């Protein structure tokens, strides 16, 4: 959406802040087992980083998931300071089932808040076309973000971010190639 460049990495770090509409997109077909896991990472303040925010998303599809989890997105907010979480909370998100195609695509409006369009194409019915929702996380861009995916066998898992964005695009340790 408008200019954006793939970022040859494994997860998205911003440089300094995200300047009011700037987007950063995570991408992927689905995933194997377990839960999908959406992060905001922030600098902790040795030189370590700590967990902003979180969106977990259990499959309806996986044999033993819990029947008040199942095919249900989670948002987890950490605090800006001290790393703590602050609360759990239930999302309404198109993801259902690890079998779905995905995108999360985040953004901050107002160089503040941060909030992401979630994509999805069901798999159990994929006849259906692309669903979205919103959600804003609830907590505020810092310097230095990092945006990525969590999960047991993400499928073609790729990220981008708009020009304007200063993305860390030659870390190793980033998967950047």
């Amino acid at each position: 959406f408008l200019e954006l460049v793939e970022v040859p990495c494994n997860s998205v770090h911003v440089q300094g802040v995200m300047t009011p509409n700037q987007m950063v997109k995570v991408t992927g077909a689905g995933w194997d087992n377990g839960v999908l896991e959406f992060y905001v990472t922030r600098p902790t303040k040795d030189t370590s980083r700590s967990h902003l925010a979180s969106i977990m998303c259990y499959s309806k599809d996986i044999d033993g998931v819990p029947s008040d989890k199942a095919g249900k997105c989670f948002l987890k907010r950490f605090s800006g300071e001290d790393s703590s979480e602050i609360d759990e909370k239930e999302v309404s998100l198109p993801i259902k089932s690890h079998n779905d195609a995905f995108m999360f695509v985040c953004s901050s409006n107002d160089g503040s808040a941060l909030q992401c369009d979630v994509f999805a194409l069901d798999n159990t019915n994929s006849n259906d076309g692309w669903k979205v929702n919103t959600v804003d996380l609830g907590v505020s861009v810092s310097p230095d973000l990092a945006f990525g995916l969590t999960a047991d066998g993400v499928k073609v898992k790729k990220l981008y971010a708009s020009s304007g964005l200063t993305a860390i695009n030659d870390d190793p340790s980033l998967g950047c190639k």
